[PDB]
């Protein structure tokens, strides 16, 4: 019993976290084989074109850390908004891995690092506006997010920089930036974001599993008439497929999925009145349909 927010364990990524100090920048790289994975904004610099200052740099300028030992790079070349530093040494840890990019409403882990030495690990959700509400100091850039399958760590998320919100912005692990942000100076700033519902509907049930059921109703609404409510609410529209998915939860705890919508709906006209869920007095949002399976069934 119980639920918590929980990150994968991150031994396997904390063995290919580095340290890549350029300039008078320092921050972290991700070591995999004999390549360093960072943020390209640590090459030395208004609107910077970084292929040019990045034809101005030279190999012995990037110092590269892991733990105390010093990798000298051997060659370097830019991938879309990170940089590839290529190392003469391939890391005896690399673990299997593979790069994948995510949809917003999923989760994943994120492995904190301040001079390539990791701190702390939590878990995140890809925010509807390709935001993430991250715990992120200076320094922290090229902290990486990841979720781990059986035993192959798929890098996600490569931290970049802090909105004037105070919610992150990164790119998945071939460079590319989750959402319109780009990594230059500009007033860029999120936009406006919505609830994931079919991850609130996932915790509703991992509520029930766990024997919060003040919410259950008799009542049963249909997709569409759902849907109109949720629009009101600023809640994502739910899809057939979102249905199917959830279908295992249905299962397990016998409410049928527009059953827990018309609790889903009750919760958003009324209150709660004083009431909790799992802990919280709010609905929760970061818990996809596979969260939950995993931390109510097996992990
Ligand atoms: O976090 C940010 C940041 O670090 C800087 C920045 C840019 C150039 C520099 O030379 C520098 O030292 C800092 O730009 C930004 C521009 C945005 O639109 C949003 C941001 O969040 C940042």
């Amino acid at each position: 019993s119980g639920f918590r927010k929980m990150a994968f364990p991150s031994g396997k990524v904390e063995g290919c976290m580095v340290q890549v100090t350029c300039g008078t920048t320092t921050l972290n790289g991700l070591w995999l084989d004999d390549v360093v994975y960072c943020p390209r904004h640590v090459i030395c610099t208004l609107n910077p074109n970084y292929e040019d200052l990045l034809i101005r740099k030279s190999n012995h300028n990037f110092l590269v850390q892991a733990g105390n030992v010093q990798l000298r790079v051997i060659g370097h070349s830019m991938q879309n908004c990170v940089l590839k530093l290529k190392v003469d040494t391939a890391n005896p840890k690399t673990p299997k891995y593979k790069f994948v990019r995510i949809q917003p409403g999923q989760t994943f882990s994120v492995l904190a690092c301040y001079n390539g030495s990791p701190s702390g690990v939590y878990q995140c959700a890809m925010r509807p506006n390709f935001t993430i509400k991250g715990s992120f100091l200076n320094g922290s850039c090229g902290s990486v997010g990841f979720n781990i399958d059986y035993d192959c760590v798929s890098f996600c998320y490569m931290h970049h920089m802090e909105l004037p919100t105070g919610v992150h912005a990164g790119t998945d692990l071939e460079g590319n930036f989750y959402g319109p942000f780009v990594d230059r100076q500009t007033a860029q700033a999120a936009g406006t974001d919505t609830t994931i519902t079919v991850n609130v509907l996932a915790w509703l049930y991992a509520a029930v599993i766990n024997g919060d059921r003040w919410f259950l109703n008799r009542f049963t609404t249909t997709l569409n008439d759902f849907n109109l409510v949720a629009m009101k609410y600023n809640y994502e529209p739910l899809t057939q497929d979102h249905v199917d998915i959830l279908g295992p939860l249905s299962a397990q705890t016998g409410i049928a999925v527009l059953d827990m919508c018309a609790s889903l709906k009750e919760l958003l006209q009324n209150g709660m009145n004083g009431r909790t869920i799992l802990g919280s007095a709010l609905l929760e949002d970061e818990f996809t349909p596979f969260d939950v399976v995993r931390q109510c069934s097996g992990v």
